């Protein structure tokens, strides 16, 4: 009967929408590894293959993230230059955060093109170093057993942020993102998972992790450019023109 309720109802639902893979078909596919001869394979990879696939993929990712907070009551109202400020900022931090349910902490191992590998998969990339943040970053919410409407709102006020520099009608994003805080901790406290609260990661480790990845892609995609898949141009505008 709350707008409460119904916020949580609506946020859970556009989560659902916009998740590429279901979570009962990436928890039975763990017993799907690469074998040692397909590992081999992907690390003979040139280095601008290995790019160009995690690109697409990467891309494709964005796009439901975008399709997500369109989603999100009254994000639509915000002006477009708040709406671009929310996702350039956002929502490369939430694809990060999703990617902990494709995470298996007990062989340490991703889902990546139809099955589980570890780390040494994307060797030919040579970022070994910020390839093992994300695997770290993934391990820490993982451990968490991080469920579907807890990443659902979560990653909500990953991107409804009115801390974010540059918004131009700060009130209008507080206003949502009071509403989406209410909503998470009221849930928390429903599910008896208000213990998570204090095992999250510290914002900046978040925001660190991101920019780190956002800068590689940007190193890439300046050395090797990519046809990419383009459906947002404002937003395409403020990371690659
Ligand atoms: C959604 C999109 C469109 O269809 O118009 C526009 C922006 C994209 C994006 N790319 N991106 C990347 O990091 C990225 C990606 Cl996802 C792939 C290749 C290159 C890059 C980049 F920007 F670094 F050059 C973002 C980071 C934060 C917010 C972002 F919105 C992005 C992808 C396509």
């Amino acid at each position: 009967l709350t707008e409460i309720e119904h916020l949580v109802q609506s946020v859970c639902k556009s989560y659902r929408e916009t998740c590429q893979l279901r979570l009962e078909d990436l928890l039975r596919q763990r017993s799907n590894i690469f074998s040692r001869e397909e590992v081999t394979g992907y690390q003979r990879k040139s280095m601008w293959e290995m790019w160009e696939r995690c690109a697409h993929h990467l891309t494709e990712a964005i796009q439901y993230v975008v399709e997500f907070a369109k989603r999100l009551s009254g994000f639509m109202e915000l002006c477009q230059n708040d709406q671009i400020v929310l996702l350039k900022a956002g929502a490369m931090e939430v694809v990060l955060v999703r990617m902990c349910r494709a995470y298996n902490a007990d062989n340490r191992t991703v889902f990546f093109e139809g099955k589980y590998g570890g780390m040494e998969l994307f060797r030919a990339l040579g970022c070994s170093e910020l390839i093992s943040s994300i695997f770290d970053f993934s391990h820490s919410l993982s451990a968490l057993h991080f469920s579907e409407d807890e990443i659902a709102l979560y990653t909500a006020l990953v991107l409804i942020n009115a801390h974010r520099p540059g918004l131009q009608e700060k009130r209008k994003v507080e206003q949502l993102q009071y509403n989406l805080e209410l909503a998470f901790h009221h849930h928390l406290h429903k599910t008896h998972r208000q213990s998570i609260l204090a095992k999250l990661p510290p914002k900046g480790k978040l925001r660190s992790l991101c920019s780190q990845h956002v800068e590689r892609l940007q190193i890439f995609q300046h050395l090797h450019p990519i046809v990419v898949q383009a459906a947002f141009p404002p937003l395409y505008k403020e990371l690659f023109s």
